[PDB]
């Protein structure tokens, strides 16, 4: 459906799902969550146990932040969560943002990727004209700069 059937894994440790999953305590009990990524306030207070990143439309110039944050959070073993209010296409640009600069992908080879854990995603067409300039332009560096930081 338009907002997806529950919170989805995409790679180990990474979720996407919409923002009724991400107050879930029975998801996110069962998928180990410990780091949410919030790309929409839902006016609700931050869960006891995990650990936040709350983006308050420009999403490239929070790439950075959202895959250390991401990135973080995987190589010690833990799992995020990145949520939106459907799970379909802020968080879904976030994660394509991430899963480019860990893989060769460019955009539609990662929202393929994504789409085979959570079929509902589709990102709007400003979120694909960013992530084509980013897929030009900038995740290149990006790419160094992952390997500068964590080898």
């Amino acid at each position: 459906g338009p907002m997806g059937n529950g919170m989805n894994k995409i790679l180990p440790g990474l979720y996407i799902g919409n923002f009724k999953d991400a107050r879930d305590a029975e998801q996110l009990s069962k998928n180990k969550v410990t780091h949410i990524l919030s790309v929409h306030d839902s006016a609700r207070p931050m869960l006891e146990g995990v650990k936040y990143l709350c983006i308050p439309q420009n999403l490239t110039r929070h790439f950075k932040e959202s895959i250390k944050f991401i990135h973080e959070c995987r190589l010690r073993g833990e799992s995020c969560l990145v949520h939106c209010l459907a799970g379909v296409s802020r968080s879904v640009t976030l994660v394509i943002a991430y899963i480019m600069t860990v893989t060769d992908f460019g955009w539609e080879d990662a929202l393929h990727t994504v789409r085979a854990g959570r079929s509902c995603a589709n990102p709007d067409v400003g979120f694909q004209r960013q992530l084509q300039e980013f897929e030009k332009h900038e995740v290149h560096q990006y790419r160094q700069w992952l390997k500068e930081e964590y080898g």
